[PDB]
């Protein structure tokens, strides 16, 4: 009931998919009254925290981009890491993205994409399950043996057909990730790829993975070799500021 | 003074070269008493807009970045423009950047930037002025005779030693833009820098400026020439 609760609701009522909607839906999907559901937007659009557009419809504002992300840890953490991501890009030509854990899910801070590259349900500043993707494998081999024991104690869904559910082959994947400094995961996502990982290390603890999808049946080695020299690459410059 | 104006106020006192504050260091920026700069601030950890971290100062959260951007029309322009971007770099090798208009300024939604480059001030989701910058006299041109004659009413303050500070002066650099479908501003941010911006369509509508920053001194057509194309595929892609 609080103003700041009924405004967080907003904001969650736009996703990835989700770009324009009328304030009537908003009140619906956010559970308000109609008529404080007007008041809420009406108010969030004059702060420019929500815009109309030339068709009348309400999007996530421009001011509220400039905002949430000047100065950010996230946009900090992606303008290091972004040169060394296109060079990844140039030669991969696919996909090339810097996934975190954000309450035991993946988040993406970034994603490059090739005009026709394969699909990719990574989108940035959307999430993908911790034991489906490369990037949540990935990370969960760094974390905690808390973290490890929270995620594989909970429902663990098939996503793509190579899905690995069983909480100890997952164990054993954790464990192969961890020695290898590298995890390729064929089709766990989608039939049609591979996700392909490395950790990203500063001050000796693994803050984010780097990554590659690309068509499964293309070569995972010569990805792997691009994926750790851009990783150095970013690690240096993480030293370096 | 209501709570949102609060949150919003709050939000104001980060910016590109501040990322942590004391909740005491936001109350004097945001001119709010300390019992309610507390208050507020408290209340949007709670709810992740803000983060305390171990050393005890306040960011910006990553649930505000993560609700910011997801499907917004920022990040999804962005997305469509990179790729072109990208290809005018690895052409032209100094900067090219992605700017749209915002209540009289211009905000920058990319930069892209090669290693030694020109001196560029443009700052990722930071502001230029209209008037002075490539990127807001191509905006400018095309955002009709209301929008333009509100911001050649405000004061025009000198920026750069190029910088044209005249009304009627800039009427007729927009004018010259618009038909163009380019502006060059030489020195109209520093001295040692031409901006070179281009228009992008979205539905028949300017909604983006697509623009280089390179040393003065540098030939302007063969950017413009890049540009343009880069703008063309921008506009392919979003059809």
């Amino acid at each position: 009931d609080s103003m700041l609760a009924r405004v967080v609701r907003v904001l969650e009522t736009f996703n990835v998919d989700r770009t324009a909607q009328t304030a009537s839906d908003i009140g619906r999907r956010a559970a308000l009254p109609s008529s404080t559901a007007h008041r809420v937007v009406d108010e969030m659009v004059l702060v420019g925290i929500l815009e109309r557009g030339i068709d009348g419809k309400v999007r996530l504002g421009m001011r509220l981009w400039e905002l949430a992300l000047r100065g950010s840890m996230a946009l900090r953490l992606r303008q290091v890491a972004l040169p060394h991501m296109e060079r990844v890009q140039q030669r991969v030509r696919e996909h090339t993205q810097l996934a975190v854990l954000e309450h035991n899910e993946v988040l993406f801070l970034e994603r490059l994409s090739h005009h026709e590259a394969v699909s990719n349900l990574a989108r940035v500043a959307g999430r993908l399950p911790v034991h489906a993707s490369s990037s949540g494998l990935m990370l969960l081999a760094h974390a905690g043996p808390e973290v490890r024991e929270e995620v594989l104690s909970k429902p663990l869904p098939r996503v793509g057909p190579g899905t690995v559910t069983d909480p100890e082959a997952l164990r054993r994947l954790l464990a192969n990730a961890y020695r290898a400094g590298y995890v390729a995961a064929p089709g766990y996502i989608e039939a049609v790829a591979t996700g392909i990982a490395v950790p990203i290390r500063s001050e000796g603890v693994v803050i984010a993975a780097l990554s590659a999808v690309q068509p499964l049946q293309n070569a995972v080695e010569p990805t792997v070799e691009i994926l750790r020299e851009a990783a150095v690459g970013i690690e240096t410059d993480l030293r370096a500021s």
